[PDB]
Order: C-alpha cells, then structure tokens, then sequence
C-alpha cells in the first residue's frame, strides 16, 4: 500500500544516489520528492 511505496521511493533513491545514478532517474525523482501522497 502507499506506505510500503513511500519507504520504496527513499529507498530506491538510496540505490539511485550510490549507483543507479543516471539523470533519467532524477525525472521520477523530481516527481518523488513532492508530496505526491
């Protein structure tokens, strides 16, 4: 449910910032940090 899915995009931003750091992910990421709850 969104909680589990609040905790999955910290996380995989986590993955993003250490290694999955390509620009494409700072799209959904732009779109992550917003309260789009």
């Amino acid at each position: 449910v969104v909680v589990i899915l609040s905790i999955v995009g910290t996380v995989l931003s986590d993955i993003i910032q250490k290694y999955f750091f390509s620009p494409t992910l700072f799209r959904v990421i732009r779109l992550a940090r917003i309260g789009r709850i």
